[PDB]
DNA sequence: GCGATCCG
DNA sequence: CGGATCGC
């Protein structure tokens, strides 16, 4: 075999789906039945594969009217597909196709042709085949078996007979043979296509009454095999992707693309029986990214390298362990909804982010790693356990990163996925009077800015507003940063988008964020993807409600505990600080944690030199600045900018700061100076995130640098403070009944039974405070109410 | 000092 | 398509 030709009937299949699932149309009216059966149909065949695919077409009058439509669609989508497409001009569909089946068998093509009309079977031969829509391959064993005949003589036995249109009415019986029991028996001794008179009566009777009918019956064997055409059996080129989607997108079908996909899937790799050996990587597809809210379609696990496919996923779940590979804690929290403990064991994606944090989509990593990110749950499941080789071979010689892989990361998966499983209770009513309240106010916002302009302009329209403002008596980076001057309406334009994209963000999802199965919100929680090594919250972005703003408040306070359940939120009091006299060890600022008191207050003084007693609220502000500034750069110029009435006295500032606090500069300089050196920097726990800008040339970003060589450090050991803390956590809080559903910034919120709360608060205070030892104290600052806001940190 | 998820 | 706010 040269190769493998797969002739397409469009003819026939278009014309059969156009019958078939009658009903369905986009909801918009346009009739996509024929389309979809047609695709459909397609794929199957296509599943199964060849290397040419040729859809053959006939090359209208009483025919349906709709059907052309559709048709066009045919042939459009067969194109799409890179499939190629032929009609001979005053030639039938199956003359043709009769014709290239013979032309490539003869041409040591083997031929397989999708299509239903029976009359085909007489070509049916070894190395031709018929693919029925249905379902079985067609074959002359089939033949003999099924009807008692060869190909040889099929064209013959329905030439008697009719099926469809292929008009021959009147057949008597003889025996109750009627025609059907009959057929095979008239082949011994021809008759009506060949000598043969005296004979029992339908069988010879009917034969002789009835000239004209075999006339018309002849059109069984209108399958010519010797139509002279050209086109070469060549393979299947390049499907158009792009226009693909959008075509079947038009149709409304853009959400079966996902199997269109499933034919360039390359050479399939050898396989096994469902249940797999112990310790296989995993591989998954779902209907959305979001695990909560998707329907498992397709589960698979390699281990050596043979692929198992699940022919049942949601069942197969339970024939595993735990969900070790790429994406593990995303197929948790799915089993978990499903009623099914399923632990996420190791990941690639994991020991990827960190190697380099530079790493945080299964997309990106297999990319970069010698891989690609399909969409086949088997190709995914090789691809996991071949990353996981090679990235574990590297980690694992880095003590430091192998410590944080099996104490923080890897248990972390499972955490997160518990808590991405649980949810939040929403306060629905809260949150629909809280939007019909913001919207209010947005309308103000909106008349205050036209009575100002005059001319009631259709504000959020960047184009029509840029306008107005260069004429009130760019945006994009420019203006937007720099929309302000002594002028009003650009506040008043400033507080409608706030409110607009807070409505638009938080207050408005919300509701359709509720889970219909469990009446809860699920926020999604990602270990990866962060630069520090934080946890990134979506769907929705906790990290990003405003804090100690009254809209950030009243948003906050949507989040509520169940019912006899009470809410337990639990800061972290300024960890990044303590962290810093930790890191830099500068035993003042560490005296200061250490005896208890108000940093500020006390950064204050020193830079002051006035008793704590006498420090006064400007001079705490400074000094408060100052310290937040400490953390992620504040240059000196934006220092004083912030401090607004500083005349570059804030150099004077800055240096009476690290004047007391001596060694936390000496930390800067150290910090950078090492990691300019080795290529990067690292938390307290040795987490590494490479910087290679701090040798940079452009000292605008040279700056930039600077800031994430030392930002990391800081807020990456508060980042796995924090995770470590959860991990230790998570166990005992099972043991109380309590459990864990949010982290956001420094905090973590439990939801806990009534009074249990007490005892729960407490515990986790302990645990969270005692986390890892440091030279300055943990302090944990624990909130307990009904709402998310009585809690408050 | 830039990010993270959503806007529009 | 590409950019911004709250975030730390
Ligand atoms: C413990 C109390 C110590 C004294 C608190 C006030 C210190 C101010 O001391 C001065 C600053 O005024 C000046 O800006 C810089 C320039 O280097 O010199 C500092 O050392
Ligand atoms: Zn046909």
């Amino acid at each position: 075999p040269k190769g493998r030709v797969l002739l397409v009937d469009g003819h026939h299949l278009a014309y059969r789906t156009f019958h078939a699932l009658k009903g369905l149309t986009t909801s918009r009216g346009e009739p996509v039945q024929a389309v979809y059966g047609f695709a459909k149909s397609l794929l199957k065949a296509l599943k199964e594969d060849g290397d040419a695919v040729i859809v053959v077409f006939d090359a209208r009058a009483p025919t349906p009217e709709d059907f052309p439509r559709q048709l066009a669609l045919i042939k459009e989508l067969v194109d799409l597909l890179g499939l190629a497409r032929l009609e001979v001009p005053g030639y039938e569909a199956d003359d043709v196709l009769a014709s290239l089946a013979k032309k490539a068998e003869k041409e040591g093509y083997e031929v397989r042709i999708l299509t239903a009309d029976k009359d085909l079977y007489q070509l049916l031969s070894d190395r031709i085949h018929v693919l029925h829509p249905e379902g079985y391959l067609i074959t002359p064993a089939w033949l003999w078996e099924k009807y008692g005949l060869r190909p040889d003589q099929w064209a013959d036995y329905r030439a008697l007979t009719g099926d469809e249109s292929d008009n021959l009415p009147g057949v008597k019986g003889i025996g109750e043979k009627t025609a059907r029991k009959l057929l095979e028996e008239w082949g011994s001794l021809e008759a009506l296509l060949k000598n043969l008179d005296r004979l029992k009566p339908a069988i010879r009777e009917k034969i002789l009454a009835h000239m004209d009918d075999l006339k018309l019956s002849w059109d069984l064997a209108k399958v010519r095999t010797d139509l002279p055409l050209e086109v070469d059996f060549a393979k299947r080129r390049e499907p158009d992707r792009e226009r693909l989607r959008a075509f079947l997108e038009r149709l409304e079908f853009g959400s079966l693309l996902h199997e269109f996909g499933l034919l360039e899937s390359p050479k399939a790799l050898e396989e096994a029986p469902w249940p797999p050996p112990e310790g296989a990587f995993v591989g998954f597809v779902l209907s959305r990214k979001e695990p909560m809210w998707a329907d498992l379609l397709a589960l698979a696990a390699a281990r050596g390298g043979r692929v198992h496919r699940a022919p049942e996923p949601y069942k197969a779940l339970r024939d595993l362990k735990e969900a070790r590979g790429l994406l593990a804690k995303d197929l948790s929290v799915l089993a978990l909804r499903e009623g099914l403990g399923l632990p996420p064991g190791d990941d690639p994606m994991l020991l990827a982010y960190l190697l380099d944090p530079s790493n945080t989509t299964p997309e990106g990593v297999a990319r970069r790693y010698g891989g690609e990110w399909t969409e086949e749950a088997g190709e995914r499941a090789a691809l996991s356990e071949r990353l996981f080789a090679n990235l574990w071979g590297r980690l694992e010689g880095e003590e430091r990163l192998l410590w944080l892989y099996r104490e923080v990361e890897r248990p972390l998966s499972a955490v997160l996925a518990h808590m991405e499983a649980t949810g939040v209770r929403l306060d629905v009513a809260y949150l629909r009077a809280l939007s019909l309240e913001v919207a209010e106010e947005i309308a103000r916002l909106e008349a205050e800015v036209f009575r100002l302009a005059g001319h009631p302009f259709n504000l959020n329209s960047r184009d029509q507003l840029e306008r107005v403002l260069f004429d009130e008596l760019s945006t994009s980076a420019a203006v937007l940063e720099a929309l302000r001057e002594a002028h009003p309406i650009v506040e008043k334009i400033l507080q409608y988008r706030e409110l607009t994209k807070l409505k638009s963000t938080y207050i408005d999802p919300l509701p359709d964020l509720i889970h219909p199965r469990t009446g809860r919100l699920h926020t999604r929680f990602n270990q990866t993807a962060t630069a520090t090594g934080r946890l990134s919250s979506s769907d929705p972005n906790l990290q990003n409600i405003p804090v100690r703003t009254p809209l950030g408040q009243r948003i906050r306070r949507a989040f509520i505990a169940e019912e006899g359940w009470l809410l337990v939120a639990l800061d972290y009091s300024q960890i990044e600080l303590r962290v810093l006299a930790h890191l830099s060890g500068d035993e003042n600022l560490i005296r200061v944690f250490q005896e208890g008191r108000d940093i500020h207050t006390e950064t204050a003084s020193w830079m002051f030199g006035v008793p704590r007693e006498a420090v006064d609220p400007l001079m705490r502000r400074a000094a408060k600045t100052i310290n937040f500034g400490v953390l992620y750069g504040m240059s000196a110029h934006r220092l004083s900018q912030e401090l607004a009435i500083p005349y570059e006295e804030a150099q004077a500032f800055i240096e009476r700061y690290f004047q007391s606090f001596p060694k936390v500069r000496a930390w800067i300089e150290k910090t950078l100076e090492e990691g300019r050196r080795r290529g990067y920097v690292e938390t307290l726990f040795g987490r590494r995130r490479y910087v290679p800008d701090l040798e940079a040339r452009v000292k605008s970003v040279r700056e930039a640098a600077e800031r994430m060589a030392f930002n990391m450090p800081v807020q990456g050991t508060a980042a796995d403070l924090m995770k470590l803390a959860m991990v230790k956590l998570f166990p005992r809080l099972e043991e109380m009944g309590a459990r864990m559903l949010l982290q956001v910034h420094d905090e973590l919120v439990l939801e806990a039974p009534k009074e249990r709360a007490e005892a729960v608060a407490r515990l986790a205070k302990e645990v969270m405070e005692g986390v890892y030892p440091l030279a300055v104290p943990l302090e944990v600052e624990v909130g307990i109410g009904e709402d998310w806001l009585s809690a408050k940190e």
